[PDB]
DNA sequence: TCATGTAAGCAGTCCGCG
DNA sequence: GCGGACTGCTTAC
């Protein structure tokens, strides 16, 4: 087999390098690297060396790393740019694969584990660790075994062993519920003590490596927990072996409030499973518990015990280790669905970085541009300092607030990228400038064509056609991977709906599901067979092409995420590439491109109707624009369609073969104004919406910019068995808003759209008289709370202070003396209610950690003092009027000349 | 919240507005 | 009471 890097890292002038060799085995060598870098040479010298820009370079070869970044600060010292890879792990990967990788995971050991530490006084901090680990389970991906390490006889006190026996029960059986498919796969260790516990775990750690280290919030707590334990207990040298190297650094890790540290491993990659979710799932979370976001992404229950978790231990140790295991399952559990490993694998390789770049962008781009250039003999330049300046960005309509019944809208594809691709816009393309006209002047088409020579943005900037940069080069090979995977997704997606149709005549035999590969569209002799099954065999088939569609949303979002991220790298001044000309030439085209094609549409849709002036674009935000289709319906009239699907079709059809192809010439034309390389401003038809056929429904409705709701019956061509509610901005998509609050907006939205005025009033007027029966979780708000001790004076509420901060430092006032009471955690999330007056609590609010219960010492008075009526209005009521005031509609039924009778 | 960008919405504080 | 200046937070893209 082709060898490929499992981890890399310097340490002084070595490189230190483990990888897989040809015989698939894992390998460990120390490199002394000779780096080369580049200084500009005279233009009548021969060399194969330039720069971006065709100067002729020299090559410096250093005796070592150290000389060669002494040379970098010299040249600096000089005022001369040293160009070429100064981070020299990367050019070593670079001489090193000189080739497209293949890995095979199989051979990357992977680990995911998770620690217990018992701690009477408050939270166990990992700095100090003066707590004893009491539980370790370590997952191995390559013995695909549990490793349990469990401590028997603490200071804390001395336990039974756990039951494997036991830990396989039900609940109902006094059982721990540990998932059968796993309970042949744990390996149990007792230990009589931590000593013991520790050493046999640093040598299982030596023969069982980890090259992919993760798990939930093992950055921040389970690393430095362990190493600082390990640090006190054994001393520093003992710690340092968790590196296969014996290296270790403390990093402090900074932001715009405060810092905290974390403890770098070196030869190790360090994936904390929290931080890939945050990055690479497109949630925004009320919580990020492991019990929340399991309970989020998998539809387990969270995992039940009597009492604090600091007695957990010695009240029920068996449960302590059976949680302590399923922790480290549920971890797994999200992988095997969300798939966030194989995309950080298939993403570092590409790139040739260490895996746990691909958190960086900017990295990321850095060395795939720096491989690509690399290749032709080229030289990067030397990274610069530049000031932070705003820049402009997209553009977005103001929309009319009303409601719109048929709407029609219409997205350009992967637009910012295509927008780099059919400018050519890269460091090394810029030809010059010209002379920039008002936005206006090119929207309209009355600016002078900018160039006959180069191809242009509107911000002033012009670049070559003879040959493509190397930005548009990249994000192209990027582009088309996504490409491949939203194929997959999308295919899968209507797959879904097919299964979901077939549900509703679900055949009474015993069967099984049909073993066929959902990432493409069901033949008709699957289709037939679908036909036939039972509902047991089509609810397996449906998770299992939603488990299809959830792992290409993954392989294409990220991807689509990693290419937009290059179009913003392009404006943060950390990027090689930094160039606020082209970051804005790239916002600049984007916004003409949209008011090009809301003009051109307008006018299209203006003489097909035979009207003048009618604005039928009713919105757009950035690339897409929304068009209203109730004239298109009205031309043949409501009454000729036989169905709901039979006009969403007759829309599908109108805007395939009539709008598009006039899309289409619109963007040839404004291809040719800026004289661009390659027309790909590519605009397809996304959403149908519309209320059911013969129904009040409104259809849809805009209270304001990135704000608005759509019925919808086809999205970018997957025709939904039941229509399906597109809400964006509003109060049911914000994490801030209280559960039951979403789901109840949520309805009213859906009764609006679907049913009308009279079924709003009639849920409003239910959900009005029986609110105050929900959960207090339900219905508390959610805030991400920063800056605490800013506004903390002496306790109380300081000048300015936010509503959700104000909560917290009543919550800090009642629970004051208490070591053993959950602490707001600066930064991190929390439950708010309002209080009514005269409360005990002294304040108007009170605010607890997300995503757990209030303290039982408080909880019953919490209870007793929440103010409902505050509650409802501000989280319930002040959208719902917003919603109705949009779309002039009531939701109390107004007084009538009928209530005489 | 260490980790690519800008536009823009709403909650809430403070306080003017005769 | 509501709107502007401002902070804080959160989405849409
Ligand atoms: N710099 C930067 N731009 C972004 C980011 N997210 C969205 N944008 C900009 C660039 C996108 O091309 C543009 C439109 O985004 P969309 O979500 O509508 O999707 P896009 O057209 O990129 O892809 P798609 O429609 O799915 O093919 O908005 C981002 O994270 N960074
Ligand atoms: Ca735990
Ligand atoms: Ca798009
Ligand atoms: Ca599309
Ligand atoms: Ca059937
Ligand atoms: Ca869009």
């Amino acid at each position: 087999m082709k060898e490929f890097y499992l981890t890399v890292e310097q340490i002084g002038d070595s490189i230190f390098e483990r990888y897989i060799d040809s015989n698939g085995r894992e390998r460990t060598r120390e490199v002394e690297y000779k780096p080369s870098l580049f200084a500009h040479c005279p233009e009548s010298q021969a060399t194969k060396y330039f720069d971006i820009y065709g100067k002729p370079c020299t090559r410096k070869l250093f005796a070592n790393m150290r000389d060669a970044s002494q040379w970098i600060k010299r040249m600096e010292d000089i005022g001369l740019e040293a160009l070429g890879m100064d981070d020299f792990k990367l050019a070593y990967l670079s001489d090193t694969y000189n080739y497209e990788i293949k890995y095979d995971h199989t051979k990357i050991r992977v680990a995911n584990f998770d620690i217990e530490v018992t701690s009477p006084d408050g939270f166990p901090e990992p700095s100090q660790a003066k707590h004893p680990i009491d539980a370790i389970t370590h997952y191995d991906s390559i013995d695909d075994r549990f490793y349990v390490f469990d401590l028997l006889n603490s200071p804390y006190g001395n336990v039974e062993e756990w039951s494997i026996e036991i830990a396989a029960k039900l609940q109902e059986q006094g059982g721990d519920e540990v998932p059968s498919e796993i309970i042949d796969k744990i390996i149990y260790m007792p230990f009589d003590n931590e000593k013991e516990l520790l050493m046999e775990y640093l040598n299982f750690w030596q023969q069982k490596t980890p090259v992919i280290l993760t798990g939930w919030n093992v950055e921040s707590f389970a690393i430095p927990y362990v190493y600082n334990r390990i640090k006190n207990i054994f001393g520093e040298s003992t710690a340092k072996r968790l590196s296969p190297h014996r290296k270790t650094r403390v990093k402090v890790i900074e932001n715009m409030y405060g810092s905290r540290e974390i403890i770098t491993l070196f030869g190790i990659s360090v994936l904390d499973y929290i931080d890939l979710y945050k990055k690479f799932s497109f949630t925004n979370q009320p919580s990020y518990s492991l019990d929340y976001i399991s309970e989020f992404e998998l539809n387990v229950g969270k995992l039940k015990y009597d009492g604090p978790i600091s007695k957990l231990r010695e009240s029920n140790h068996q449960r302590y280790i059976s949680y302590n295991i399923i922790a480290v399952y549920r971890v797994l559990q999200i992988d095997a669905k969300r798939q966030f490993i194989n995309l950080s694998l298939d993403m570092g390789y590409y790139a040739k970085i260490q895996i746990q770049s691909v958190f960086s962008p900017i990295k990321t781009w850095d060395a795939i541009i720096f491989n690509s250039l690399k290749e032709q003999n080229k030289v990067i330049p030397q990274g610069r300092s530049h000031p932070v300046q705003p820049y402009p960005g997209a553009f977005v309509k103001e929309p009319i607030p009303n409601r719109y019944k048929y709407v029609m809208s219409f997205d350009l594809t992967s637009l910012y990228p295509s927008i780099i691709r059919q400018v050519n816009i890269s460091p090394e393309t810029i030809a010059g400038t010209f002379k920039v006209a008002p936005l206006h002047d090119y929207i309209n088409a009355v600016a002078e064509r900018p160039s006959d020579v180069y191809s242009c943005s509107p911000n002033g900037m012009m670049y070559y056609k003879d040959r493509d940069g190397v930005v548009p080069t990249e994000i192209t090979k990027v582009f088309n991977q996504r490409k491949e995977h939203k194929g997959y997704m999308l295919a899968a997606q209507r797959n879904g709906e097919i299964i979901k149709e077939a549900l509703h005549n679900p055949n009474l035999s015993v069967d099984e599901p049909l073993d066929v590969d959902y990432r493409f569209d069901f033949s008709d002799e699957i289709k037939e067979k679908i036909k036939k099954l039972s509902a047991k065999s089509l609810n397996e088939m449906l998770f299992r092409a939603q488990r299809t569609e959830v792992a290409g949303m993954t392989a294409q979002i990220n991807r689509k995420a990693l290419i937009n991220g290059l179009a913003g790298a392009l404006g943060n001044v950390w990027f090689r590439y930094y160039d606020l000309r082209n970051a804005t030439a790239i916002t600049t085209f984007g916004q003409m491109a949209l008011q090009w094609i809301e003009r051109k549409v307008n006018e299209y849709l203006n003489e097909v109707c035979g009207t003048e002036g009618e604005a039928f674009v009713l919105y757009g935000d950035t690339d897409s624009i929304y068009v209203s289709a109730d004239k298109i319906i009205d031309k043949v009239g409501e009454s000729k369609f036989r169905d709901t699907n039979h006009w969403v079709d007759f829309l599908d059809k109108f805007a395939r073969e009539r709008m598009e192809p006039a899309i289409d010439r619109g963007f040839r034309e404004m291809c040719e104004y800026m004289n661009n390389k390659q027309h790909l401003m590519f605009m397809d038809r996304e959403a149908i919406a519309g209320p059911p056929l013969g129904s009040k429904g409104i259809g849809g409705f805009w209270t304001g910019k990135k704000r608005y709701a759509l019925n919808v019956w086809d999205m970018e061509g997957t025709r939904y068995a039941e229509p399906k509610l597109k809400i964006m901005g509003l109060e049911t998509q914000k994490s801030s808003t209280p559960k039951a609050v979403q789901k109840a907006l949520k309805e009213c939205i859906r009764r609006m759209l679907q049913e009308g005025e009279e079924s709003l009033q009639e849920y409003f007027k239910e959900f009005e008289k029986e609110f105050r029966q929900l959960n207090y979780i339900s219905i508390a708000s959610v805030s991400s709370a920063n800056n605490i001790a800013k506004y903390d004076v002496g306790g109380f509420p300081g000048p300015k202070c936010p509503f959700h901060i104000r909560g917290i430092l009543t919550y800090n006032r009642a629970i004051k003396g208490n070591i053993d009471a959950p602490q707001v955690v600066e930064g991190e999330k929390v439950y708010v209610l309002p209080l009514r007056e005269g409360n005990p609590f002294g304040d108007k609010c009170i605010a607890w950690p997300s995503g757990t219960e209030i303290t039982d010492l408080i909880k019953d008075d919490v209870l007793h003092w929440m103010d409902y009526t505050v509650l409802l209005e501000k989280t319930f009521i002040k959208p719902l009027e917003g919603f109705t005031s949009a779309a002039k509609l009531d939701y109390e039924k107004k007084a009538s000349l009928f209530d005489m009778f």
